[PDB]
């Protein structure tokens, strides 16, 4: 009539290992998704998204730690039980599948902060540069007269000072990059998966380094000419 607690227990163990084992097959393809052409926007979502499947994770958590103290109780009858290999041993699995999940769980939701902190990051980097390009662009005209080249000197001064303020930034963006890419890795070496978002973002990082770089650089080019 009733099955026996030991049946049910092996069923449920079985039924929530599943569920853990789905929640790990929709993590491995978020990950494999890159951001697409709103990224900041996608990122913060995709942040607030894992947060959930993570509580959900931690929800099964709770189901496999109530299945496994009725295991235990079912494990310690005094009888014989030629069953009981079998409770142990989806015990153990079931077990071992919520470990890995969690894992792959933080590691992911980690990923993506790391990345976040970086495309907030270059966003400030592009605006910025983009002021002191378009000064030092101005800066390129020819002055008129004695007192227009007196401004113009005096622009590229206070450019120079502005640009060479930004080391902060770019210090802290290089970190960032540095931060995003030892996560995926680990991601790669505990979990097997490729990091799919970081090229994007060393490449984002490197041009703007370049460009950063080139301001300073054509700043001083230009200062040097007027003075001689």
């Amino acid at each position: 009539q009733e099955e026996s607690r030991c049946q049910r227990c092996i069923s449920e163990l079985k039924d929530i290992r599943l569920q853990l084992e789905a929640c790990e097959t929709r993590t491995v393809h978020r990950l494999r998704l890159p951001l697409d052409k709103e990224p900041a926007r996608e990122c913060a979502q995709r942040i607030a998204e894992q947060q959930k499947a993570q509580a959900e994770v931690e929800g099964l958590g709770k189901g496999v730690a109530r299945l496994s103290a009725e295991a235990e109780k079912v494990l310690a009858l005094p009888e014989p039980s030629p069953a009981a290999p079998t409770l142990r041993s989806e015990l153990e699995l079931t077990l071992g599948k919520l470990e890995q999940v969690r894992s792959l769980s933080a590691i992911y939701l980690e990923k993506l902060k790391t990345i976040s902190l970086v495309i907030r990051g270059t966003q400030g980097a592009e605006e910025v540069l983009r002021a002191h390009e378009e000064q030092l662009k101005e800066a390129q005209a020819v002055p008129a007269t004695l007192p227009e080249l007196e401004a113009t000197k005096a622009s590229l001064k206070k450019l120079r000072a502005q640009a060479e303020a930004q080391q902060p930034t770019f210090d802290a963006l290089r970190d960032e990059l540095r931060g995003a890419q030892e996560v995926g890795e680990r991601l790669q070496q505990r979990h097997g998966e490729r990091d799919v978002e970081v090229e994007r973002w060393r490449e984002r990082v490197a041009q703007l380094l370049e460009r950063w770089q080139a301001v300073l650089a054509q700043t001083d080019v230009r200062q040097r000419e007027l003075e001689q």
